[PDB]
RNA sequence: CUGACCCAGAAGAUCUACUAAGUAGAUCUUCUGGGUCAG
């Protein structure tokens, strides 16, 4: 067995006395071993004829798997039964039997929330010890806070039932939105009241060993200037002005559709303005249907082109011009392949007029982003000293990951790097996700003397996922809150590590400095909190809990009533009628389908399975997809592709999700498909 | 029964920017249901 260190025993001492404590310690010091020692001590203390039950909470699937493996390997000699339940192993055996027939259970919090809501698990008195991993998430409406709401409701209710001991592990408690030390202390007291903790455990008497184990890197700040001359922006701005004039020609009241004033090309404000203008122009209703459809389609096309131009400008701001030009070229290829009509022909011709000059400018070596030059210089200088350096690079968007991988591959001066890619799992409109096996494979590859020595990743590599030690951390316009600042800096635990922040905006550096001051405030508040008498702390925590319980008991609100009137669904691009709400059927309360032979004439299928589009020529707006249910193969529609119009009043409305649209939902009937 | 892949819903946290708490864009995570291939 592994020999515990002195500071690990110091951290575990308050928990071995039966107190609810929060354990704060740097990442990489071995808090999992501390939890193992606490669990071992807890299970052995019960007298003959009595047993204890331990539940461990993890927020991510890989963390859950690793913890289950570690616990099973550790406690198999003692004769304890260890199991785990998650999304991939939930609907197999009843949860109550699994809980009753085991000693140590590893869980994702949502499973326990679901089973507490259904009534499968009537109370938390079955467990004798609860362990929360990354316990700083116990706030607002997190599942951790739902479990703690159940716990606190049982506690402050007069029910004379035993309750488990609660242990939390974290590397940073955070300050919330505190500005001074008093507010930080108030926030930390609130967090302690959330977990019912009366002790905060830190390393005091064995600091030298911890500093010998975990090393804190040095933080640097680099500020660069923007491009002096930008012909790319000039050309795109001229095109954007021409498109705005074309839009104003058709709609004379364009400038009164939004209240945003003094908009500028290539900013988030302009994006918000154009989104609002798009949402305003898709509602216009006029007595003549053909001319209304013409105007609406024209405005749709104009606004879409303006939005794409703004996106290209932003991409060019944060990356090379080649990436923005490729983005525009892909959009224009899709537009050409997506219903070429006279307005689309005009827009495409106007773009091809300036395409040659755009391609000429982006290939000039003297127009490169200064941020890229600074990053290349940093990488060269760092890898010259240590050829065995391991690096991690943090970025904001999924497109930047691919752009920087391409730039690194194509850079003749960075031939010593082997980039790796790490993004999230969810699928976006422009990007596909990453599966768990792919992430695991790339993480296994990314190590010293391996296939990769530099990793480009989004915020997926912030928490939970384990990564080999890095001697270099680089932040590319990457600043968040104090918790994220502590988490990102903790990945460079190798001795002599450095952390760099790269930006061209002074506000980012100012915010990082404010974060560095907030960390000192938090440490001061924690140090002050430990000098109080425990009874006073208990009284304050009880008062906070009582107030919060009263507020949350008074906050509950009811649900309104849906509307039974019939409605029409119209194509969002061309305003053509698609179907009525009387034809809509719901499959298993989560799939929406349209029944009837009239709807089959309003769409066409173009090949996963085939999607469905608007049948009207030159529109081809996306409406949904074909799915398989039992024997039937039926299409499903998306509410965000249609405009909802009332039959009587005639007012048109927009919805983004099916739960916002309140109408009578008739369940799907297999035998109904005969009328 | 295991792996691998996809689709449709819903929930949560974080950041930025607007308006008079709400909204828009982005990032990550989780749960539920429906299908495909191989062994
Ligand atoms: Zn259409």
């Amino acid at each position: 067995p592994f020999k515990p260190r002195n500071y690990q025993l110091e951290l575990a001492l308050p928990a071995m006395k039966g107190k609810n404590t929060i354990i704060c310690a740097p990442t990489g010091c071995g808090k999992t071993f501390v939890s193992l020692l606490i669990c071992e001590h807890h299970l052995k203390k019960f007298p003959q004829g009595q047993k204890g039950k331990v539940v461990f909470f993890a927020n991510q699937i890989p963390v859950y798997e690793q913890q289950k493996s570690v616990f099973s390997k550790y406690f198999e000699r003692h004769g304890y039964r260890v199991t785990g339940i998650s999304g991939a192993t939930a609907e197999n055996v009843p949860v109550e039997q699994i809980v009753e027939n085991n000693d140590i259970i590893i869980l994702t919090p949502q499973i326990l929330v679901n089973n507490l809501k259904k009534g499968t698990i009537p109370s938390l008195s079955i467990f004798t010890l609860m362990i929360f991993d990354a316990c700083h998430n116990t706030s607002k409406q997190h599942p951790y806070n739902m479990i703690m709401f159940n716990y606190l409701d049982q506690k402050l209710g007069g029910s004379s039932g035993p309750l488990p001991q609660v242990i939390g592990l974290t590397a940073s408690v955070g300050v919330g939105d505190a500005k001074n030390t008093d507010e930080a202390l108030d926030y930390i007291c609130k967090l302690c009241a959330s977990l019912d903790a009366s002790v905060i455990a830190t390393v005091k008497h064995n600091l030298e060993e911890l500093e010998q184990v975990v090393y804190k890197p040095q933080k640097f700040f680099r500020k660069v200037e923007s491009r002096i001359s930008d012909k790319f922006k000039y050309i795109i701005a001229q095109l954007m002005r021409d498109t705005e004039s074309l839009a104003k020609r058709i709609c004379k009241d364009l400038e009164n559709l939004s209240q945003i004033q003094n908009r500028e090309f290539g900013t988030q404000k302009y994006e918000q303005w154009i989104v609002t203008v798009q949402k305003a122009c898709m509602v216009f209703q006029m007595p003549d249907k053909d001319e209304e459809s013409r105007i609406c389609k024209a405005l749709f096309l104009y606004t879409s082109h303006l939005r794409k131009y703004n996106d290209a400008l932003i991409i060019s701001e944060h990356a090379r011009m080649k990436d923005a030009l490729d983005y525009l070229k892909d959009f224009f290829s899709n537009v050409r392949a997506a219903g070429f009509d006279e307005i689309e022909q005009d827009l495409t011709q106007r773009f091809e007029e300036k395409l040659q000059e755009l391609e000429s400018v982006s290939r000039d070596p003297s127009n490169e982003n200064p941020k890229l030059e600074d990053l290349c210089f940093i990488l060269q200088e760092e890898y010259h000293l240590n050829p065995e350096t391991i690096t991690i690079l943090f970025v904001k968007t999924r497109a930047l990951v691919d752009a920087l991988k391409n730039w690194i591959e194509g850079n003749p001066k960075l031939s010593f790097l082997k980039p790796g890619i790490l993004t999230g799992r969810g699928k976006t409109n422009q990007n596909t996700g990453m599966t768990l096996p792919a992430q695991k494979c790339i993480l296994d590859a990314f190590k010293a003397s391996g296939d990769h020595n530099i990793l480009i990743a989004t915020s997926v590599a912030d928490e939970g996922i384990d990564i080999a030690q890095c001697n270099l951390v680089i932040l590319y316009e990457y600043v968040g809150n104090v918790i994220k600042m502590i988490q990102t800096r903790g990945r460079g635990r190798a001795r002599g590590s450095k952390c760099f922040l790269l930006t061209s905006n002074a506000g980012v550096i100012e915010k990082e400095q404010i974060n560095m001051y907030k960390e000192k405030m938090m440490n001061d508040s924690i140090l002050r909190l430990q000098t109080w008498d425990e009874a006073v702390f208990r009284e304050k925590i009880l008062h906070i809990q009582t107030h919060e319980k009263f507020i949350r008991d008074s906050q509950e609100k009811p649900k309104p009533v849906p509307d039974k009137e019939n409605k029409k669904l119209l194509c969002r691009k061309c305003k053509a009628l698609a179907c009525y709400t009387a034809d809509v059927r719901v499959i298993e309360e989560c799939h929406y389908t349209v029944l009837g032979d009239a709807f089959k004439e309003c769409f066409v299928s173009r090949p996963k399975r085939a999607k469905i589009f608007c049948a009207r020529q030159n529109c081809s707006h996306d409406w949904g997809i074909h799915v398989k249910y039992k024997t039937f193969e039926i299409p499903v529609i998306k509410i965000e592709s249609f405009v909802v119009e009332d039959i009587a009043t005639g007012v048109q409305t927009l919805y983004s999700k099916w739960k916002d649209f309140h109408f009578e939902k008739i369940p799907f009937d297999p035998a109904e498909m005969s009328k």
